[PDB]
């Protein structure tokens, strides 16, 4: 059944990824004793590896060589490393090991599009409506993935590592029985300048977009930091022997995966959303969101009510983390000469996710660090000055929309 096929890359393309993602903060500062700094440099390198590496292989991609067999390489690199991170002690082998897998796994990301869209598109059918049953098993290989390694006692374990590349592998064999996907050849009276997304550098002669980019960027840095730290700041809570056995301080990932449900479910009503309330709106309540939810964290606690607030806050991620990028992009390429459009979102999601990605990574490690004293972590004043650079945000944003 092709549509299985597709079901199958979906659901292994992330599981791989969901395996380590979000619990390798812990695991690096739990059981490998790592400050907050060296923790959010190693996450850093998903930003370095993504403001190019998508581009560029998705041009070999076109031109060269098959998505197929691009794919394949990747994720046999991924894999490789993978498994040698397992067996990285120090910080800068973390972060040179995940930078290497990072630089193969993120231009995977559009080479699964690319073979999905084709697979589909050279069968009768239209991505609009039978992509979207496709792309919710990369959903549940993620979620699962976490409940998996939650499950196993993993969390904090370098067995994430191994379990990761073991899905790679197991990936990258389902890859090679995938059909010859041609090099597509669409890009190819393609200006050299138009094929990298360089065009968008000018498009910073529009004071307002210029003002909008950098203002992509200084919220995009935020993005992930809940992803990076929250399994540590649940984790946190070894500390006391009230909340040791407490099932969220026992399985984190099982508490946090509640943010991946909500980000889909909220995907889902951010059509809707932007029908009733418009661009503007929408993304104002992305950095109003991120507010409640760094505020829920600072005063989350592993009891009763501690857990009422960070559950909540669970919740609030996803409206949060989706909402932004989706009404950001549309107001992108509402608000640009259409010949340019593209490379509008190109410069935007490069902006948002690459270099707010390395900025947000770096310094956040380091608001953790500067906090971090005899090995403890002060969680609730690194929410609130989280809680205050969103309101920051905040206000800026109104400024610019009023």
């Amino acid at each position: 059944n092709l549509k299985l096929q597709l079901k199958i890359l979906s659901f292994l393309q992330f599981c791989l990824w969901g395996s380590w993602l979000t619990t390798l903060g812990s695991y690096m500062f739990v059981t490998l004793k790592f400050d907050g700094a060296s923790i959010g440099a190693v996450y850093s390198s998903l930003g370095i590896a993504a403001v190019f590496m998508p581009a560029l292989l998705g041009i070999v991609a076109d031109k060269w060589l098959s998505a197929k067999w691009v794919y394949a390489i990747c994720h046999t690199i991924g894999a490789i490393t993978l498994f040698m991170a397992a067996q990285v002690t120090t910080p800068e082998a973390m972060f040179l090991v995940i930078l290497i897998n990072s630089f193969a796994y993120m231009p995977t990301l559009g080479l699964i599009n690319t073979i999905s869209y084709y697979r589909l598109q050279n069968a009768g059918m239209d991505i609009v409506t039978d992509f979207p049953p496709i792309r919710i098993w990369g959903t549940i290989g993620f979620i699962m993935a976490m409940w998996v390694v939650s499950l196993s006692g993993f969390e904090l374990s370098h067995m994430q590592l191994y379990i990761g590349a073991a899905l790679s592998a197991i990936l990258v064999l389902f890859t090679l029985t995938l059909p010859h996907i041609p090099v597509a050849k669409q890009q190819a009276n393609q200006s050299w300048t138009t094929l990298l997304g360089l065009d968008a550098f000018a498009l910073f002669k529009n004071k307002r977009m210029a003002i909008f980019f950098i203002f992509s960027m200084l919220l995009g840095a935020e993005l992930q930091i809940t992803n990076m730290f929250g399994n540590t700041f649940l984790h946190s809570f070894d500390k006391d022997p009230m909340f040791a056995s407490s099932f969220i301080v026992q399985h984190a990932s099982i508490i946090m995966s509640i943010s991946q449900i909500s980000e889909t479910l909220f995907i889902l009503t951010i059509p809707f959303f932007l029908s009733r309330y418009g661009i503007k709106n929408v993304m104002m309540i992305s950095i109003v969101a991120w507010i409640l939810r760094f505020a829920l964290f600072a005063y989350g606690d592993p009891t009763p009510f501690g857990t009422v607030l960070l559950v909540l806050s669970m919740i609030v991620y996803g409206c949060a983390f989706a909402f932004f990028n989706i009404s950001g992009s549309v107001f992108v390429e509402k608000e640009v000469s259409p010949a340019i459009r593209a490379s509008a979102q190109g410069m935007f999601l490069m902006m948002t996710n690459g270099f707010g990605c390395i900025l947000g990574g770096i310094v956040s490690g380091k608001v953790v660090e500067m906090y971090t004293q005899n090995g403890i972590t002060d969680w609730q004043t690194v929410w609130l000055i989280f809680a205050g650079y969103s309101v920051v945000l905040a206000f800026a944003f109104m400024a610019m929309f009023k």
